[PDB]
Protein backbone atom coordinates (compact mmCIF):
# COMPACT_ATOMS: atom_id res chain seq x y z
CA UNK A 1 0.00 0.00 0.00
CA UNK A 2 1.49 3.54 -1.45
CA UNK A 3 2.67 5.42 2.11
CA UNK A 4 3.83 8.84 1.39
CA UNK A 5 2.80 8.72 -2.36
CA UNK A 6 3.07 12.79 -2.39
CA UNK A 7 6.53 13.29 -1.21
CA UNK A 8 7.83 10.62 -2.99
CA UNK A 9 6.19 11.92 -5.94
CA UNK A 10 7.61 15.76 -4.96
CA UNK A 11 11.03 14.38 -4.68
CA UNK A 12 10.85 13.11 -8.23
CA UNK A 13 9.82 16.14 -9.61
CA UNK A 14 13.18 17.81 -7.74
CA UNK A 15 15.58 14.96 -8.28
CA UNK A 16 15.41 15.28 -11.60
CA UNK A 17 15.32 19.02 -11.52
CA UNK A 18 11.91 19.14 -13.06
CA UNK A 19 10.97 22.17 -10.63
CA UNK A 20 13.19 25.01 -11.94
CA UNK A 21 20.57 18.51 -11.33
CA UNK A 22 20.78 15.41 -9.06
CA UNK A 23 20.41 12.38 -11.00
CA UNK A 24 20.48 12.39 -15.14
CA UNK A 25 18.58 8.68 -14.75
CA UNK A 26 14.79 10.86 -15.69
CA UNK A 27 11.29 10.67 -13.99
CA UNK A 28 10.63 7.23 -15.90
CA UNK A 29 13.51 5.21 -13.83
CA UNK A 30 13.19 6.88 -10.98
CA UNK A 31 9.77 5.35 -10.91
CA UNK A 32 11.07 1.78 -11.69
CA UNK A 33 13.53 2.36 -9.24
CA UNK A 34 10.10 3.44 -6.58
CA UNK A 35 8.30 -0.11 -7.81
CA UNK A 36 11.06 -2.46 -7.25
CA UNK A 37 11.87 -0.74 -4.03
CA UNK A 38 8.65 -0.99 -3.02
CA UNK A 39 7.96 -4.42 -3.41
CA UNK A 40 10.81 -5.50 -1.37
CA UNK A 41 9.62 -3.72 1.27
CA UNK A 42 5.93 -5.46 0.49
CA UNK A 43 7.19 -8.80 0.26
CA UNK A 44 9.63 -8.95 3.02
CA UNK A 45 13.09 -9.41 0.74
CA UNK A 46 15.49 -8.52 3.06
CA UNK A 47 18.53 -6.97 2.37
CA UNK A 48 20.50 -3.36 1.98
CA UNK A 49 20.03 -1.34 -1.00
CA UNK A 50 23.29 -0.52 -2.86
CA UNK A 51 23.89 1.49 -6.39
CA UNK A 52 27.72 1.08 -8.05
CA UNK A 53 28.04 4.66 -9.87
CA UNK A 54 25.87 7.13 -8.63
CA UNK A 55 27.38 10.43 -9.32
CA UNK A 56 25.52 13.01 -7.49
CA UNK A 57 23.55 10.25 -5.60
CA UNK A 58 19.88 11.63 -6.60
CA UNK A 59 19.25 7.91 -6.72
CA UNK A 60 20.68 6.67 -3.25
CA UNK A 61 19.11 10.19 -2.17
CA UNK A 62 16.10 8.62 -3.75
CA UNK A 63 16.14 5.00 -2.55
CA UNK A 64 17.09 6.06 1.37
CA UNK A 65 13.42 8.75 0.93
CA UNK A 66 11.64 5.71 0.27
CA UNK A 67 12.97 4.09 3.31
CA UNK A 68 12.13 7.00 5.02
CA UNK A 69 8.00 6.89 3.34
CA UNK A 70 7.62 4.00 4.76
CA UNK A 71 8.91 3.90 7.93
CA UNK A 72 11.91 1.40 7.17
CA UNK A 73 14.95 1.94 9.89
CA UNK A 74 16.83 -1.11 9.36
CA UNK A 75 17.67 -1.17 5.62
CA UNK A 76 21.33 0.46 5.02
CA UNK A 77 21.39 2.18 1.42
CA UNK A 78 25.37 1.67 0.29
CA UNK A 79 26.82 4.88 -1.87
CA UNK A 80 29.60 2.92 -3.85
CA UNK A 81 32.23 5.20 -6.61
CA UNK A 82 35.38 6.47 -6.72
CA UNK A 83 34.90 10.48 -6.19
CA UNK A 84 31.93 15.37 -8.71
CA UNK A 85 33.38 14.95 -4.65
CA UNK A 86 32.29 12.30 -1.65
CA UNK A 87 31.77 15.24 0.46
CA UNK A 88 29.35 16.95 -2.62
CA UNK A 89 27.29 13.67 -2.86
CA UNK A 90 27.25 13.84 1.22
CA UNK A 91 25.42 17.25 1.65
CA UNK A 92 23.23 16.41 -1.62
CA UNK A 93 22.06 13.79 1.11
CA UNK A 94 22.30 16.65 3.69
CA UNK A 95 20.13 19.23 1.84
CA UNK A 96 16.93 16.98 2.07
CA UNK A 97 17.64 15.53 5.68
CA UNK A 98 18.38 12.14 5.11
CA UNK A 99 22.63 12.26 5.65
CA UNK A 100 22.25 9.82 8.43
CA UNK A 101 23.19 6.11 9.82
CA UNK A 102 20.35 4.46 7.23
CA UNK A 103 23.35 6.04 4.35
CA UNK A 104 27.09 4.53 4.14
CA UNK A 105 29.43 5.37 1.59
CA UNK A 106 32.36 3.47 -0.12
CA UNK A 107 34.55 4.97 -1.69
CA UNK A 108 37.45 3.75 -3.57
CA UNK A 109 38.22 1.76 -6.71
CA UNK A 110 35.67 -1.67 -7.00
CA UNK A 111 38.35 -3.02 -7.25
CA UNK A 112 39.76 -2.16 -4.14
CA UNK A 113 36.79 -1.62 -2.31
CA UNK A 114 33.99 -4.99 -3.66
CA UNK A 115 35.49 -8.02 -2.91
CA UNK A 116 36.39 -6.84 0.96
CA UNK A 117 32.52 -5.04 1.05
CA UNK A 118 30.74 -4.93 4.30
CA UNK A 119 27.53 -5.75 2.83
CA UNK A 120 25.73 -9.09 4.19
CA UNK A 121 22.66 -8.81 1.96
CA UNK A 122 21.22 -6.82 -0.71
CA UNK A 123 17.42 -6.20 -1.89
CA UNK A 124 18.35 -3.87 -4.75
CA UNK A 125 21.30 -3.79 -6.82
CA UNK A 126 21.74 -0.76 -8.77
CA UNK A 127 24.05 0.16 -11.68
CA UNK A 128 25.02 2.76 -14.00
CA UNK A 129 26.42 0.09 -16.15
CA UNK A 130 28.66 2.16 -18.44
CA UNK A 131 31.79 0.44 -18.86
CA UNK A 132 32.93 -3.40 -18.76
CA UNK A 133 34.94 -4.21 -15.99
CA UNK A 134 32.95 -1.35 -13.79
CA UNK A 135 29.78 -3.61 -14.36
CA UNK A 136 31.15 -7.13 -13.97
CA UNK A 137 33.47 -5.84 -10.60
CA UNK A 138 29.78 -4.56 -9.16
CA UNK A 139 27.53 -8.03 -10.52
CA UNK A 140 30.10 -10.26 -9.45
CA UNK A 141 30.78 -9.08 -6.12
CA UNK A 142 27.52 -8.00 -5.06
CA UNK A 143 24.73 -9.84 -7.06
CA UNK A 144 25.79 -13.25 -4.65
CA UNK A 145 24.23 -11.20 -1.54
CA UNK A 146 21.33 -10.54 -4.05
CA UNK A 147 18.48 -12.22 -1.77
CA UNK A 148 15.87 -14.17 -3.56
CA UNK A 149 13.12 -11.88 -4.82
CA UNK A 150 15.78 -8.93 -4.77
CA UNK A 151 16.04 -6.90 -7.80
CA UNK A 152 19.09 -5.75 -9.79
CA UNK A 153 18.70 -2.50 -12.16
CA UNK A 154 21.17 -1.86 -14.56
CA UNK A 155 20.75 1.88 -16.01
CA UNK A 156 22.10 1.93 -19.20
CA UNK A 157 21.59 -1.95 -20.18
CA UNK A 158 20.27 -1.22 -23.56
CA UNK A 159 23.70 -0.09 -24.43
CA UNK A 160 25.36 -2.80 -26.91
CA UNK A 161 28.59 -3.53 -24.84
CA UNK A 162 26.42 -2.82 -21.71
CA UNK A 163 24.57 -5.38 -22.90
CA UNK A 164 27.10 -7.71 -23.81
CA UNK A 165 29.06 -7.36 -20.56
CA UNK A 166 25.34 -8.23 -19.50
CA UNK A 167 25.17 -11.30 -20.42
CA UNK A 168 28.15 -12.64 -20.05
CA UNK A 169 27.72 -12.42 -16.59
CA UNK A 170 24.53 -13.95 -16.53
CA UNK A 171 25.68 -17.14 -18.83
CA UNK A 172 29.04 -17.21 -16.26
CA UNK A 173 26.66 -17.69 -13.22
CA UNK A 174 23.58 -19.52 -15.46
CA UNK A 175 20.97 -16.64 -14.51
CA UNK A 176 17.88 -17.14 -16.78
CA UNK A 177 15.56 -14.85 -14.73
CA UNK A 178 14.12 -13.01 -17.73
CA UNK A 179 15.00 -9.55 -18.40
CA UNK A 180 12.57 -6.60 -18.40
CA UNK A 181 12.59 -3.26 -20.52
CA UNK A 182 11.99 0.47 -18.61
CA UNK A 183 12.34 3.15 -21.26
CA UNK A 184 14.36 1.78 -24.26
CA UNK A 185 17.38 2.93 -22.27
CA UNK A 186 17.78 0.89 -18.88
CA UNK A 187 16.24 -2.62 -17.80
CA UNK A 188 16.31 -4.52 -14.61
CA UNK A 189 15.18 -8.10 -13.39
CA UNK A 190 13.84 -10.20 -10.13
CA UNK A 191 16.11 -12.83 -8.71
CA UNK A 192 14.21 -15.37 -8.17
CA UNK A 193 12.43 -17.36 -4.80
CA UNK B 1 -3.43 14.72 12.71
CA UNK B 2 -0.14 15.38 10.45
CA UNK B 3 -1.12 14.07 7.41
CA UNK B 4 1.56 13.88 4.63
CA UNK B 5 4.01 15.63 6.99
CA UNK B 6 6.86 14.31 4.93
CA UNK B 7 5.30 15.82 1.50
CA UNK B 8 4.76 19.37 3.38
CA UNK B 9 8.22 19.53 5.19
CA UNK B 10 9.89 18.61 1.43
CA UNK B 11 7.84 21.27 -0.05
CA UNK B 12 8.87 24.27 2.12
CA UNK B 13 12.07 23.17 1.53
CA UNK B 14 11.75 23.75 -2.41
CA UNK B 15 9.54 26.73 -2.09
CA UNK B 16 12.23 28.23 -0.03
CA UNK B 17 15.12 27.01 -2.74
CA UNK B 18 16.87 26.17 0.28
CA UNK B 19 17.71 22.47 -1.62
CA UNK B 20 20.04 23.63 -4.32
CA UNK B 21 13.45 31.11 -5.65
CA UNK B 22 9.49 30.86 -5.25
CA UNK B 23 8.76 32.59 -1.62
CA UNK B 24 11.00 35.29 0.35
CA UNK B 25 9.26 34.77 3.06
CA UNK B 26 11.55 32.10 4.79
CA UNK B 27 10.99 28.63 6.57
CA UNK B 28 9.72 30.10 10.10
CA UNK B 29 6.62 31.94 7.88
CA UNK B 30 6.15 29.07 6.22
CA UNK B 31 5.71 26.71 9.42
CA UNK B 32 3.25 29.45 10.54
CA UNK B 33 1.09 29.34 7.41
CA UNK B 34 1.08 25.64 7.59
CA UNK B 35 -0.50 25.60 11.27
CA UNK B 36 -2.78 28.18 10.53
CA UNK B 37 -4.31 26.42 7.52
CA UNK B 38 -3.83 22.80 9.60
CA UNK B 39 -5.75 25.14 12.21
CA UNK B 40 -8.81 25.79 10.08
CA UNK B 41 -8.79 21.57 8.65
CA UNK B 42 -8.90 20.49 11.90
CA UNK B 43 -11.09 22.96 13.87
CA UNK B 44 -14.12 23.48 10.93
CA UNK B 45 -13.48 27.12 10.35
CA UNK B 46 -15.43 27.13 6.82
CA UNK B 47 -14.03 29.32 3.78
CA UNK B 48 -11.42 29.84 1.63
CA UNK B 49 -7.59 30.84 0.91
CA UNK B 50 -6.72 34.24 -0.10
CA UNK B 51 -3.05 36.42 -0.28
CA UNK B 52 -2.51 39.82 -1.63
CA UNK B 53 0.57 40.83 -2.54
CA UNK B 54 2.05 37.22 -3.52
CA UNK B 55 4.72 37.71 -5.91
CA UNK B 56 5.96 34.79 -7.61
CA UNK B 57 3.02 32.59 -5.49
CA UNK B 58 4.59 30.00 -3.21
CA UNK B 59 2.85 30.95 -0.39
CA UNK B 60 -0.09 30.07 -2.20
CA UNK B 61 0.94 27.53 -3.62
CA UNK B 62 2.18 25.73 -0.48
CA UNK B 63 -1.44 26.46 0.85
CA UNK B 64 -2.93 24.78 -2.04
CA UNK B 65 -0.12 21.96 -1.71
CA UNK B 66 -2.02 21.59 2.65
CA UNK B 67 -4.95 21.01 0.48
CA UNK B 68 -3.92 18.22 -1.39
CA UNK B 69 -2.43 16.97 1.45
CA UNK B 70 -5.35 16.48 3.86
CA UNK B 71 -7.64 15.47 0.90
CA UNK B 72 -9.37 18.73 1.00
CA UNK B 73 -10.86 19.44 -2.66
CA UNK B 74 -13.66 21.77 -1.37
CA UNK B 75 -11.47 25.25 -0.59
CA UNK B 76 -10.39 27.79 -3.07
CA UNK B 77 -6.82 29.41 -2.71
CA UNK B 78 -7.20 32.93 -3.95
CA UNK B 79 -4.11 34.47 -5.73
CA UNK B 80 -4.61 38.20 -5.96
CA UNK B 81 -2.32 40.50 -7.19
CA UNK B 82 -1.74 43.03 -10.42
CA UNK B 83 1.31 41.56 -11.69
CA UNK B 84 6.67 38.56 -12.51
CA UNK B 85 3.92 38.11 -14.96
CA UNK B 86 0.23 36.30 -14.09
CA UNK B 87 1.12 32.98 -17.09
CA UNK B 88 4.68 32.63 -14.87
CA UNK B 89 2.68 32.52 -11.06
CA UNK B 90 0.37 30.38 -13.17
CA UNK B 91 3.05 27.46 -14.64
CA UNK B 92 4.66 28.20 -11.35
CA UNK B 93 1.73 26.11 -9.96
CA UNK B 94 1.88 23.52 -12.82
CA UNK B 95 5.64 22.64 -11.95
CA UNK B 96 4.34 21.14 -8.73
CA UNK B 97 1.28 20.06 -10.48
CA UNK B 98 -1.27 21.95 -8.28
CA UNK B 99 -2.42 24.54 -11.68
CA UNK B 100 -6.16 23.43 -11.05
CA UNK B 101 -9.62 24.20 -10.25
CA UNK B 102 -8.47 24.84 -6.26
CA UNK B 103 -6.47 27.66 -7.69
CA UNK B 104 -8.37 31.03 -8.76
CA UNK B 105 -6.55 34.08 -9.96
CA UNK B 106 -7.67 37.78 -9.11
CA UNK B 107 -5.35 39.92 -11.67
CA UNK B 108 -5.53 43.74 -11.45
CA UNK B 109 -5.53 46.50 -9.30
CA UNK B 110 -7.05 46.26 -5.77
CA UNK B 111 -9.31 48.61 -5.84
CA UNK B 112 -10.80 47.73 -8.74
CA UNK B 113 -10.74 43.77 -8.03
CA UNK B 114 -12.01 43.43 -4.10
CA UNK B 115 -14.97 45.43 -3.30
CA UNK B 116 -16.64 43.51 -6.55
CA UNK B 117 -14.56 39.98 -5.53
CA UNK B 118 -16.33 37.16 -5.80
CA UNK B 119 -14.98 35.50 -2.80
CA UNK B 120 -18.04 34.97 -0.19
CA UNK B 121 -15.96 33.64 2.78
CA UNK B 122 -12.31 33.45 4.57
CA UNK B 123 -10.72 30.96 6.95
CA UNK B 124 -7.30 32.54 6.25
CA UNK B 125 -6.04 35.84 4.50
CA UNK B 126 -2.81 37.08 3.96
CA UNK B 127 -1.18 39.78 2.71
CA UNK B 128 2.58 40.99 2.48
CA UNK B 129 1.64 44.36 4.03
CA UNK B 130 4.38 46.51 2.95
CA UNK B 131 2.30 49.61 1.59
CA UNK B 132 -0.65 51.55 3.34
CA UNK B 133 -3.17 51.36 0.42
CA UNK B 134 -2.28 47.59 -0.52
CA UNK B 135 -3.10 47.05 3.66
CA UNK B 136 -5.99 48.55 3.75
CA UNK B 137 -7.76 47.48 0.82
CA UNK B 138 -7.42 44.43 1.66
CA UNK B 139 -8.10 44.17 4.95
CA UNK B 140 -11.43 46.57 4.26
CA UNK B 141 -13.03 44.56 1.53
CA UNK B 142 -11.72 40.93 2.73
CA UNK B 143 -11.43 40.77 6.67
CA UNK B 144 -15.77 40.57 6.62
CA UNK B 145 -15.37 37.53 4.72
CA UNK B 146 -13.52 36.15 7.14
CA UNK B 147 -15.43 33.27 9.43
CA UNK B 148 -14.88 33.23 12.95
CA UNK B 149 -12.19 30.78 14.19
CA UNK B 150 -10.16 31.86 10.50
CA UNK B 151 -6.75 33.58 10.55
CA UNK B 152 -5.27 36.74 9.49
CA UNK B 153 -1.66 36.60 8.63
CA UNK B 154 0.37 39.45 7.84
CA UNK B 155 3.75 39.07 6.18
CA UNK B 156 5.84 42.34 7.49
CA UNK B 157 3.72 43.16 10.08
CA UNK B 158 6.83 44.98 12.34
CA UNK B 159 7.57 46.88 9.88
CA UNK B 160 6.45 50.85 11.81
CA UNK B 161 4.41 51.94 8.72
CA UNK B 162 2.93 48.40 8.47
CA UNK B 163 2.15 48.21 12.07
CA UNK B 164 0.13 51.22 12.14
CA UNK B 165 -1.69 50.74 8.58
CA UNK B 166 -2.80 47.80 11.30
CA UNK B 167 -3.51 49.21 14.17
CA UNK B 168 -5.82 51.87 11.88
CA UNK B 169 -7.47 48.96 10.53
CA UNK B 170 -8.21 47.00 14.16
CA UNK B 171 -9.63 50.36 15.62
CA UNK B 172 -11.63 51.31 12.93
CA UNK B 173 -13.17 48.41 13.45
CA UNK B 174 -13.46 47.50 17.24
CA UNK B 175 -11.07 44.26 16.34
CA UNK B 176 -9.18 43.36 19.75
CA UNK B 177 -8.05 39.85 19.10
CA UNK B 178 -4.78 39.90 20.42
CA UNK B 179 -2.00 39.54 17.78
CA UNK B 180 0.93 37.11 17.86
CA UNK B 181 4.78 37.16 16.61
CA UNK B 182 5.66 34.80 14.17
CA UNK B 183 9.48 35.70 13.76
CA UNK B 184 10.12 39.19 14.96
CA UNK B 185 9.10 40.12 11.04
CA UNK B 186 5.39 38.88 10.83
CA UNK B 187 2.58 38.75 12.81
CA UNK B 188 -1.12 37.29 13.17
CA UNK B 189 -4.63 36.51 14.82
CA UNK B 190 -6.90 34.07 15.26
CA UNK B 191 -10.54 36.04 14.74
CA UNK B 192 -12.97 35.36 17.68
CA UNK B 193 -15.20 32.39 17.95
MG1 LIG C 1 23.69 5.78 -16.95
MG1 LIG D 1 6.82 40.77 2.72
Amino acid sequence: PSQNALYLDLLKKVLTNTIYAHTMIGLERLDNLQHCVEAVLADGVPGDFAETGVWRGGACIFMRAVLQAFGDTGRTVWVVDSFVSLETVRQNFARYGLLDEQVRFLPGWFRDTLPTAPIQELAVLRLDGDLYESTMDSLRNLYPKLSPGGFVIIDDYFLPSCQDAVKGFRAELGITEPIHDIDGTGAYWRRSW
